[PDB]
């Protein structure tokens, strides 16, 4: 489907946001 | 629910967003 | 629907990248 | 309809990550 | 068709974030 990849393409960018975080703190 | 779930992750978003915003300021 | 909820938290998305780009310029 | 400005908020976010990336190089 | 472009602007902002994620490190 679509929508599956759309919820697996919103955890990649929170895990992309998480690791930026990590590395400006 | 789909929806739902995009829901959850986009606040989750927010919330990496806000921190980065701050980490920054 | 959260339809509404999904296009208002693309609009907090987009303020908060339109901060940061600012905060990066000065 | 929501999914045309769906999509003009992604194409926007898209466009600001640009401009974060392109002030960062 | 516009689950097709919002496929595809998630997939530009992962690859966009994860080139700020290899610009940090
Ligand atoms: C905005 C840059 C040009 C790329 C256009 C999108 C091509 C792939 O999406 C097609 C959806 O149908
Ligand atoms: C998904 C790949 C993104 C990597 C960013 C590369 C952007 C480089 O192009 C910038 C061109 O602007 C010229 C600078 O002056």
């Amino acid at each position: 489907d679509s929508l599956k990849w759309i919820v697996f393409l919103l955890f990649l960018i929170v895990l992309l946001l998480l690791a930026i975080v990590f590395l400006l703190r």
